[PDB]
């Protein structure tokens, strides 16, 4: 179960970091910023909570945004490396929490498709803490594959 969830985490991290490397093969700033933000996210989450951290990522983005629902976010539409990277990280983390690695997979999320930032404001402290553990787990995988695949 830990085995299968670790397998799904690795698969997802590979997918999302590969996409960054593919879309920004010749933009090392985007690669580097995404790597940095993935690495620093765990500390922000521990000291502020997952909800605040997701809101933090959104706070960075050029406004206005149509919809901060993670499915609606187009990371590639922002106009600097920092914004693009924060949008990606928000979108990736949110997607993991709400959908896991897909309906097909051994883990399909914790929020049942509810926007995670919203779910976090509604559920028990213990359920928020469980989602926080899961966020930290996927972030660790993302960090490892960023160090394997992306420029710093």
């Amino acid at each position: 179960d830990i085995r299968e969830i670790e397998q799904e985490r690795a698969s997802f991290a590979f997918k999302v970091v590969s996409d960054i490397k593919d879309k920004y093969s010749q933009n090392k700033k985007v690669q580097g910023k995404y790597s940095s933000y993935a690495e620093k996210a765990p500390t922000i989450i521990l000291n502020n909570g997952l909800g605040a951290t997701l809101a933090f990522f959104l706070s960075k983005l050029e406004k206005p945004i149509d919809d901060v629902d993670y499915k609606s976010i187009n990371p590639e539409s922002f106009g600097n490396a920092e914004n693009i990277a924060y949008a990606f990280l928000y979108k990736h983390l949110s997607t993991w929490l709400a959908e896991g690695n897909g309906k097909d997979s051994a883990f399909s999320g914790l929020t049942n498709g509810e926007d995670p930032l919203k779910y976090i404001m509604e559920k028990t402290a213990i359920d928020v803490a469980i989602s926080t553990e899961e966020a930290l787990s996927i972030l660790n995988w993302i960090k490892k594959f960023a160090k394997a695949m992306l420029e710093e």
